[PDB]
């Protein structure tokens, strides 16, 4: 396949351009005033938005290279967001705002790379301030607190939130069901979560989570690479004969029994996923080894003989749901009994008497942990089926925002944050003349989204960025009620994580384009 | 797939034109006195037809962009419909008449937002106003006025409504078959309506109503999610061989056996058809049970061990004929016996004596309600079979304006309704001068449908707008006799839900559009 | 607008232009709200020759060789 | 407004706290600081002053009464 290749000049205004669209038809949803992008749609009426992440997963353009500008925004704004829950519109927002002034500099013919330094200092810089301008949200008041805001002014969201973590920790793992009644209830039950995700993508029945949820799966526990569907036959049949979906945790699962899987669930023959067992070589055993104690299922290991050619139902574990991510499997209600469960806690507990080390200790405790520590889950009862599964989403929504605010706490949320902690440092240097002008381009860059919010609402930005300026601490505007004060009494905040992680992931898509000197891609 | 994007002004041309082409293509068909339009079709003569539904159906433009114009004001315009029982074209006329002028407001360069907040506000303010010139319609006397001459002057159909209405209820369940005879029949019946449409619109055999109707099935009442046609093919088998036809009310039917039905159906080898069960979670089993009883089905409930596998006909339920929407099912006429179903009202019954709750309660009697309370079956009878099938229309007409004016009441049909409720209205202000266009051009708007009408028949706008300004009430313009008078009295109204819906729905869409500054779509 | 500014008094030309640019974008915008454009003008005009009283009487002579130097050095 | 989009500031900033203001008070482009106008020698002829506002709405007026305009072809 032969190239195009562009170089240094034509290769960034390329980029530019491209990244330019991408912000300019996301920027415009930002505020809580933020105006409409349509979205068409092959069959059928168009689709009328206000949601960025919607409006950027549709951009693609037809020059490469300013694709390619805009796709390298889109990914790592996509990041902030996975890192965060949030900012995915703000990280692009910010991302066109150091690109565009960065890269004029560039053209001006200053140093590209003293212009990322500064940038980079200038992040690193009111990253620290952020830390220092979080207000901490650490007791059950201030989940609950977080939690309602972030579900919309409803106090049993707040509640409810607050009451899981009160049972199984601010780590503790907690997921939300359908609710069957009208009424809310909270229950702890034996489960467990590890970070791996889905092999595929094709493998997601629910697109909106753009996860995969199975209910009542059988479980699969083989400790080995999944490489051939033949070895799966026997099994996917007595599966396939229950009527129930099924989960494989293997070492791995490779081509060939994969992407037929894939196509297997594509049509809908048999509900499959499957997903890569948790940790690596001898602390891999031991953790599947859990898992199968869990959903009393048989663990299948090739190191004792036994193929996946010899395993009926009774091999197979067992959970009342199981939820995967992108980066996450979480089993939910597993039937393996209390008998066993405690047992292996017995056992698992007394390693930690013959531990030597420290690094063998946490180890240990990690899984003592995931095992008797269990997870808490939510279900969500409303009137009406609408009703019902959309307060299971804000349910989903403020859990994710608190479990954010735990670790770093929360701050001004109108872009008032950003706009405070660039006024800080604002006599920030650098030692190149150039990496001043870095420090200024990221400075300027981070009044970006409240310039962006105000824009929006159809007020004016330079006005209301000088008066927030003049302020301190999380004083602010909030566009809503177009009312000046402190943004967080005003039930206007971010998680500390959400804006940070947005200007970290902002600053280092621009950095990268400042820096780029060569574009390759396939011709027209 | 690579995208053209558009921006605010751009973005709003392309639209507006786009809804031009839709309003000037139907809105020549409002009057009693409209003009034809004529629509090509593939194969033989072409369609002359005054129906805005039908010209409304077949536009899509070229220009993507333009087209999305059109094809938003369509969505909008037909959830009045549906939402009312008409207005689909008067929604289409007004939301022309906002889009036109604020739209020529924003490029003026005055403020989107605030125009939208004037709209809203002139809307707000003549939906009341519309409350108050409302009169109610609730005696048998009225409902069979509305009826009446809703069904165009005959004193028939206006009683048989108002009949049914006295059987089963301002609310119970009222269906219209083919009649038989010479004669109207109207018979109350064991049966039930839920409010669970169509899984695929393929499933339609009658399109003009865009509905489903199925004589003499069997009801297949399983509690489970269908997936694999599998479990299916010994009870299609049996329904197959019995030559009729096959209604599925199971918890849902997903990707692989929806998609196959819909195939057998399309080929029409087994004419069958599925709808998601009422009601989620706890009170969806009994709910199902509800259906049991009344169809003398069996419940395949997986919670005691049976598949699908294992049923025969004898499991089916039955009905003598059932009907479903883009959102409804009606199960009229149910084989299943007196004994039964009198047996289980006196079980639900008793479980209302063990209500401790309130929403305990009123699920206890909606399940009392549909179930003893039956469903009114009208059979339209006429001469001949032409006759006949347009006298069965015009009752489905008048069936749907009566029960919308239960609901709200009736006014001035002839657009002076609207003409009205603006003239009251005329000093409305909002705070920016920008507001004040924005009502000012709602106001405006409100017009449109007088004007319109007046227009198509060839008479002066200007003029009977004026005059019917000057009056009071209802007093109004009558286009088909050139009469003034009182429009109600005259035999001219609208149901208060239809003239509102179509207001607030041209409403919705206008301002999304004054609102929007961004338009993604698919590559020319 | 700009040439006769500068017949009159040598300066200010640019205001002048400034304030025409002015006059007339707002004044457009309105005949788009659908005022009636032949009022708008009585409107800036009654307006205007008020403004021009107003100027008269916050006028303060320039006699000393400073002022003088001032508005030289300003221009 | 134009004198302080020049400095590459904020116009809609500078000209509310010119207009909190109060006689002569005024934003100082040159220095930018606010203050009095003729204590800061910033003075224009009030002859200029009032020519511009005159000529400008003069033409500005009848311009904005154009319904239509006849010209050549390209
Ligand atoms: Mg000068």
């Amino acid at each position: 396949a032969a190239k195009d290749v562009k170089f240094g000049n034509d290769a960034r205004v390329k980029m530019l351009r491209g990244v330019n669209v991408l912000a300019d038809a996301v920027k415009v949803t930002l505020g809580p005033k933020g105006r409409n992008v349509v979205l068409d749609k092959s069959f059928g009426a168009p689709t009328i938005t206000k949601d960025g992440v919607s409006v950027a997963r549709e951009i693609e353009l037809e020059d490469k290279f300013e694709n390619m500008g805009a796709q390298m925004v889109k990914e790592v704004a996509s990041k902030a967001n996975d890192a965060a829950g949030d900012g995915t519109t703000t990280a692009t927002v910010l991302a066109q705002a150091i690109i565009t002034e960065g890269l004029k500099a560039v053209a001006a013919g200053m140093n590209p790379m003293d212009l990322k330094r500064g940038i980079d200092k200038a992040v690193t810089a009111a990253v620290e301030e952020l830390k220092a301008l979080s207000v901490p949200c650490s007791d059950s008041k201030a989940i609950a607190q977080v939690g309602t805001i972030s579900a919309n002014s409803d106090e049993t969201v707040g509640k409810l939130i607050a009451e899981a973590m009160d049972k199984v920790g601010k780590e503790g793992v907690i997921t939300v069901e359908d609710g069957t009644g009208l009424q809310d209830e909270l229950d702890v039950v034996e489960g467990m979560q590890f970070d791996r995700g889905y092999l595929s993508p094709y493998f997601i029945n629910k697109p909106e989570t753009g996860a995969v949820e199975l209910e009542s799966p059988f479980i699969l526990l083989a400790d080995k690479k999944i490489s051939n569907i033949r070895e799966m036959l026997p099994v996917l049949e007595a599966v396939a004969k229950a009527g129930k979906p099924l989960l494989i945790i293997a070492e791995d699962v490779e081509g060939e029994a994969l992407a037929t899987l894939v196509v297997n669930t594509m049509r809908g023959i048999v509900k499959v996923a499957a997903v890569k067992a948790p940790g690596f070589g001898d602390r891999r055993k031991a953790m599947l080894q859990d898992i199968a104690t869990l959903t009393g299922g048989t663990v299948i290991s090739e190191e004792i003989g036994m193929e996946l050619e010899k395993a009926t139902l009774e091999d197979l574990g067992q959970a009342k749901r199981v939820v995967i991510n992108k980066d996450t499997t979480t089993i939910i209600d597993g039937v393996g009994e209390e008998a066993a469960i405690q047992g292996r806690v017995a056992q698992i507990r007394q390693q930690i008497e013959e531990a030597t080390s420290d690094y063998d200790r946490e180890k240990l405790q990690e899984r003592v942990a995931k095992l008797a520590g269990g997870v808490a889950v939510i279900k969500v009862g409303a009137a009406t089926e609408v009703e019902m599964k959309e307060k299971k989403a804000r349910v989903e929504d403020a859990l994710h925002a608190t479990r954010a605010a735990v670790e770093e706490g929360v701050v001004a949320g109108g872009g008032v944050a950003l706009i405070r902690v660039a006024s800080k440092l604002a006599d920030l240097r650098g030692q190149n003349e150039d990496q001043n002008v870095g420090i200024k381009v990221a400075l300027r860059a981070m009044e970006a989204p409240l310039r962006q919010i105000v824009l929006n609402c159809g007020e004016e930005p330079s006005v209301v960025a000088n008066t927030v300026k003049g302020g301190d601490g999380n004083y602010g505007y909030n566009a809503a009620t177009e009312e000046y004060g402190n943004m967080i009494d005003m039930g206007i905040l971010d998680p500390t994580k959400v804006t940070r992680s947005a200007l970290q992931y902002a600053a280092s898509v621009a950095g990268l384009m400042i820096t780029t000197e060569c574009m390759v891609t396939d011709l027209p």
